[PDB]
């Protein structure tokens, strides 16, 4: 039998969050699966909706609502990504990217998952193109890694032997240098 | 014409022997031959082999033929094998090979003709199948030796190319490395 019930992911929109929150773009994922999923009617969305929000986020929920009562839940969370949703120039997501460097006592494959994320967000913002995420993702790993240098040999031929590799081939190459010998 | 007699081999028993004594298994060896091949009346084989004996094992030769004047050389051997021979757990046999690495300012040829020795005597006293000692003395030097990184991309390539190498090939492929150009 499916086990207890899940709890909701919360949100502040404060400059510092707890650390339990999440990213305004995951719990905009729950308040949309919220607004066009549940078989459920508005007053009670619209409880399950302010029943998730915290910090700052929640105080303007009420001043939205006061000024215009015609407003449905697809309207109002209109309103809510004005105010607490991102900007980002295309020159801000190319920058950000390409400045990633591997950090203290951080593994290979670690950075290599870490730098991933970022890739997504600059093809997006059509910064990169497309076409060529693949070459610029490996370019971007010699640059930014400290490699041993058997696994310098590899990454050396997956850069010559034909097209370059996918995300999950890399990582497998990677896994396999990363291990080490008990004494 | 062949050349002058050869002296005998010779052992102490001694908790620390002279540096020109042999170890026990190889005094047995000239033992074995005295009393199997040598065509000799049985108080001048029991005169050349009294002959070898120093230190306390000399001793013990005497008290044993008084309490038993019937004794052949056949017997009185398997009493000296008793009293100075070896006893060794098969878990001594396999921990003392598997913890055994490369020493300060020697050679790696050096070192691999070392570990041969131990890997015998783990493969007797059935701690290693016979079956795969060749693989197991390849994960042991790459794991005890401090390679260069031109003898690592070799061994790695050994690794992997075919069934793993016998000893005469593993000692042949590091000597090729170890040699240097002078200036």
């Amino acid at each position: 039998l499916p086990m207890r019930y899940r709890k909701l992911r919360v949100f502040s929109g404060s400059a510092v969050p707890a650390p339990e929150e999440e990213s305004f773009e995951v719990w905009l994922e729950q308040a949309t699966e919220i607004v066009k999923e549940w078989p459920v009617t508005e007053a009670e969305k619209k409880r399950w909706l302010a029943e998730s929000l915290r910090g700052p986020a929640l105080d303007l929920m009420h001043i939205v609502q006061a000024d215009n009562p015609s407003i449905s839940v697809e309207e109002c969370l209109e309103a809510f990504k004005q105010v607490f949703g991102s900007l980002e120039s295309r020159r801000t997501a190319q920058v950000r990217y390409l400045k990633t460097y591997q950090e203290e006592g951080e593994k290979v494959s670690a950075y290599v998952l870490r730098l991933e994320t970022l890739l997504r967000r600059a093809v997006e913002k059509r910064a990169i193109p497309r076409r060529i995420a693949d070459q610029v993702r490996l370019e971007q790993v010699m640059a930014g890694a400290t490699l041993n240098q058997m696994l310098w040999c590899r990454l050396r031929e997956l850069k010559d032997q034909g097209p370059p590799p996918s995300f999950l081939e890399l990582m497998k190459v990677i896994r396999e240098e990363e291990e080490e010998e008990a004494s």
